[PDB]
């Protein structure tokens, strides 16, 4: 037994990248290809599917080469699995295997009508009224929605849901399809999680919904586990097949959010990761039962591994501005120049004195939806310089998680036991000094920090016996990957003065419409 | 028929400038001199007379050294004429000819106490009571209270009023005093107009308020008019009576505002002219009866040509921050470093796009009355750049003009028929053009920029037969100096919408204690 190598495919919403780890969970290889983001309208974004399994064939034999010459005893990989961006959803037939159409991707709002229809027609009014079923609103971002858009306005898919033709999938699904040459049509459950048809406690397509929202059950997958044979890569894309050597499993699927969750070792209930980037994810592990949330917050599924593993359950919200904010500042308002001196001009201020700047820029997420929220700067005198905002930015974001992580201590009924920050801004010393004081919890920052990929790489190394328990993955991670560790520091009377102010600079923030 | 000069003495609150102007209305030699600031405690301001006094020598005798160099014409000064820094409150003795102390400086706050208490216990908690007497509230700018105070903190001035010996007077009534050689102790209508002492209805002292506020009337100089003889120089201290060579008549005297409004020739009712400064002082003639506000705006003395002539009154209402929002984007929030990029990123961008940028850094003044109210900005979008905000700054300096204005109109009951306009922001067109556009009514530009110092000169000229009519003065000015009108050029749904946004943001501005 030399050293085995397991493969992650990571299709995220701008790039796909796939990198090999091995046994010691260490990125050993990757390659990333970007892919085109057309937006057709205003607020409208649009991926073509065949890009996207182009880029991904792209990076694994791309990788493969580069890792086979630092390596020259690789014959070959394990496992692959595939992380995705969630909901983005895709359109094609059963037979001609190509997409019947582009697919809206995640943040498109083409669905804004079909949302307002939805929740008057069948919810009466009530967004959350299918909510102890699939755990979420009713809005523009869920995959349903999506499928119903196309099945309306698009003459190819009418057509082949007429022909008994039509498949539909989000990235995990069409990945795993063309990847194998249109013999697997399946789905995991974080990804399914995420669809407005799967019933969360069970795991199963709800039946009352689909035909609720006139979804012919036909064009559905087949949902498994995120960690068990898929099936298997046998396309000739871009050489990928050959150059994976021997035939290989897809034993891995897990949605992005997520993937970084099981990536970060969050495991146990209480356990909390955050995924800076343009915004914010945050999701905490609850449990085994599934929790529901009274402000706004999102209930998904967490992971499973194995087909009757135990499902681990999750609460999830989001920032719509976290690092597009620190750009925004940088590339419209010309208040720093280099990145670092983002960190550099916050610091050389002592607090923001006086001021609370709110970047609710496309509006407020979180515990509070509110679309009319704008981005607004309160309380400035003459006194106030780009630091004050740019420190006050900072504290904002902030501010935000700690909201949201409010809201889910309430909801799931337990502590944020620890909180593991990844992304751009997690780079940031203060803002994660700041995040950690106002939380009081400690903020791990991984120094791997690839633990988006990672998960995938996991799920797909368990069912195969790269790794056997969650136990040995805990064991070599701390072995084999450190860690940064940023601890609450500050008084009772900063925070609680910190949020009085934010609490008023929020009343300010409505705008638009 | 040889060529004719007259000279304007332009004493400021940072400097002393002597200009010369020739019968075409034209600045044909300058001199500037600065005197020290005295900030003895946070929040005080204090002038050293006998400095201003020489710095006004030194400017007069330099300039016309200047020119009787470069102009073989110049023979002597026709008649000088005096514009200043008003509400400054000077204590001198007229036997030692000497100040007993400095001088506060109008934007002193060192009467704040003293101003607190003629609310509660003369004005029964109303520091408007004496308001349809003085055009004025209780307030530590005025001439009045800042006479209280040095009765009350400064012996060698409360001995002098025992001894009987005590001038107290604004810095006309010092200029004219010192430059006689002590004999002539006379103030304008106009500076008389900024004591708390002055009735309007008479433009005689008020036995009442003198009894009330204590300070007894033999302190007072005699009230005159802007435009008639005051006195003759006759120092010869910094070389003075030797540069001016023949006996030359003080002939003009009037308080800087007021010399702005009259320079620029808003002889007529309902014309007005505005100062775009560190802040903005707009004055408007309402004609020969006072109009009084029921906005918080000032009622003055606008002008009076010739002793018992006819008296012009005005409304005065002020904005606090225009150039200083300017200065601020620049040196605080790095939005611009060249001045002239200011103009061109408001221009780069056609509207603000929805954002409004409130910049009430030291609170709402002008005839919404908010200490409270802080700087904001509202309405943010990723879109947002900093050429939208300093376009929103320019934005807002034009929308509390045009509230001002707006009080001005309703207060005096007439229309706005034009508005002159200087100070450094004046230059900035696309701030005269969003201008133009909000009031609807012609901005007049003139390219002679110098209308402080003229309004001085156009007075003293007047008396002495240099010019023989107001409707001279107006002819010369438009043969010899260049005006550029600027007209209004948006649409009438503009217009509303920018009033509208401005209306709804100001709702969010309230921060403070
Ligand atoms: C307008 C309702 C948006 C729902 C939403 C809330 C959230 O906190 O996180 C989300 C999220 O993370 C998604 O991927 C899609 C939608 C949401
Ligand atoms: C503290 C109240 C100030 C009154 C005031 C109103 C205004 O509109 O303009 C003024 C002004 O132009 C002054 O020079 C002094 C006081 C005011």
């Amino acid at each position: 037994a030399t050293m085995k190598y397991v493969g992650s495919i990571d299709q995220g919403t701008t790039s796909t990248r796939f990198i090999i780890f091995d046994e010691r969970q260490r990125p050993v290889s990757v390659h990333q290809v970007p892919h085109t983001q057309h937006t057709p309208h205003p607020g409208w974004l649009e991926h073509d599917p065949m890009e996207i399994f182009r880029s991904a064939c792209k990076c694994m034999s791309v990788a493969i080469a580069k890792l086979r010459q630092k390596d020259a005893s690789f014959r070959k990989i394990e496992a692959i699995g595939i992380t995705n961006q969630r909901e983005t959803t895709v359109a094609w037939d059963r037979v001609t295997k190509e997409p019947l159409c582009y697919a809206p991707v995640w943040n498109d709002l083409r669905t804004y009508d079909i949302t307002k229809k939805v929740t008057a027609e069948l919810g009466g009014g009530d967004s959350m009224f299918a909510s102890k079923i699939t755990g979420l609103p009713v809005s523009t971002y869920f995959a349903a929605f999506k499928m119903r858009w196309m099945l309306e306005n698009v003459p190819a898919v009418a057509d082949a849901c007429r022909r008994g033709t039509l498949c539909f999938g989000t990235i995990d699904t069409w990945l795993m399809y063309k990847l194998s040459g249109g013999k697997a049509f399946v789905t995991d459950v974080t990804n399914a999680s995420r669809t407005f048809l799967m019933d969360l406690r069970t795991r199963k397509w709800s039946p009352e919904l689909c035909e609720k929202l006139k979804i012919p059950m036909e064009t559905l997958p087949e949902i498994r586990s995120n960690s068990e044979l898929f099936g298997y890569v046998e396309t000739d894309e871009c050489g990928v097949a050959a150059a994976l050597n021997e035939r290989t499993p897809i034993m891995g699927s897990i949605g992005d959010q997520q993937s970084a969750l099981f990536g970060n070792m969050c495991f146990e209930k209480g356990e909390a990761k955050n995924t800076y980037g343009t915004g914010c994810f945050l999701l905490m592990n609850v449990g085994e039962e599934a929790r529901f949330s009274k402000h706004g917050l999102l209930s998904t599924v967490g992971f499973q591994v194995g087909r009757d593993g135990p499902c681990y359950y999750a609460l999830e919200g989001a920032i719509a501005c976290a690092g597009a904010t620190v750009e925004w500042m940088r590339r419209n308002m010309n208040l720093f120049s280099h990145i670092t001196e983002c960190e550099k001009l916050a610091r050389s201020v002592p607090g923001t004195q006086g001021i609370v700047f709110v970047p609710a820029f496309s509006g407020l997420l979180a515990p509070y939806w509110d679309p009319s929220a704008r981005g607004t700067i309160v309380g400035m005198t003459l006194k106030t310089t780009r630091a004050h905002v740019i420190r006050a930015a900072l504290q904002a974001i902030a501010l935000q998680l700690n909201d949201v992580v409010g809201s889910m201590k309430r909801d799931a009924g337990l502590n944020l036991s620890s909180l593991r920050v990844d992304g751009g801004l997690s780079k940031n010393g203060l803002l994660m000094e700041i995040q950690a004081s106002l939380l009081g919890v400690d903020i791990l920052v991984p120094s791997m920090h690839e633990t988006t990929a990672l998960g995938a790489a996991l799920c797909a190394g368990l069912a195969a016996g790269v790794w056997t328990s969650l136990e040995e993955v805990k064991a070599v991670s701390r072995r084999e990957n450190s860690w940064k560790t940023v601890s609450p520091s500050g008084s009772a009377m900063e925070r609680e003065a910190m949020i009085a102010e934010w609490r008023e600079a929020l009343k300010r923030t409505k705008w638009a419409k």
